[PDB]
Order: C-alpha cells, then sequence, then structure tokens
C-alpha cells in the first residue's frame, strides 16, 4: 500500500462500474491500511470538482458495504468522516443532485449500513435546515 498510489487512483477515478469496483476490490485488500486511506480520501474528496464529488460518495458506498464481510475497518473508519463527508458534497453541488445523495443514504437506510444516531445525522447533512439560510 501506498499513499501516492491511492492519490493517483482518486485522481483518475471516474463514474464507470470498472473504476470504482477495481479501486473497491483494492482498498478492501488494503484495509489494514484503512484510517490513512479515509483521511486521503476524504482530503482528495474536497479537492475533487462539484461534477466529481458524487463519485467519491459511489466509492465508499461501494468499499463500505463490501468490506463489511472481511470485517468492520472501514464501516468504522468511514463513519467519523462520512457525516461531514455527505454536508460538503450536498452544500457544493446542485439542488437536483440530491436525488444521487439520497438514493446513497436510502440504500443505507434500507440495508441498515449504519446505525440509528448516524443515520439521522446523515439525513440533516443532507436535507437540514442549515442549507437554507442565505438568500438565492
Amino acid at each position: 500500500f501506498s499513499e501516492a498510489a491511492l492519490e493517483k487512483k482518486l485522481s483518475e477515478l471516474s463514474n464507470s462500474q470498472q473504476s470504482v469496483q477495481t479501486l473497491s476490490l483494492w482498498l478492501i485488500h488494503h484495509r489494514k491500511h484503512s484510517r490513512p486511506i479515509v483521511t486521503v480520501w476524504e482530503r482528495e474528496l474536497r479537492k475533487a470538482k462539484p461534477n466529481r464529488k458524487l463519485t467519491f460518495l459511489y466509492l465508499a458506498n461501494d468499499v463500505i458495504q463490501n468490506s463489511k464481510r472481511k470485517g468492520p475497518e472501514f464501516t468504522k473508519d468511514f463513519a467519523p468522516v462520512i457525516v461531514e463527508a455527505f454536508k460538503h458534497v450536498s452544500s457544493e453541488t446542485d439542488e437536483s443532485c440530491k436525488k444521487h445523495l439520497g438514493r446513497v443514504l436510502s440504500i443505507w437506510e434500507e440495508r441498515s449500513v449504519y446505525e440509528n444516531d448516524v443515520l439521522e445525522q446523515l439525513k440533516q447533512a443532507l436535507y437540514g435546515l442549515e442549507h437554507h439560510h442565505h438568500h438565492h
């Protein structure tokens, strides 16, 4: 595992099934490094252009869900950053992009991906009144 390799892969990440699936497999293989991986993922997410940010969440979705079979590493290590990540993506993208964020969150609530406390925080992050403080 190297952070440099991860950075390179994240920079060339796209929405294709092959792009997300292969990166997910690599990350899960390297689950011993889940904390540094999440740290790098969060940093590159914030650096990404709005039209690319959703792709980071799709990756996280795939990694978190598929990792559960192997261990709790990714579920646990995404947990402290994932609310802020949804809030970030929600704020930096067009209102209609909530279609995609909401789909993921719906998936997570339907498949029990995180517990209640977290799921509700995610709900607030996505739909909450804090997005509506300023005239537009």
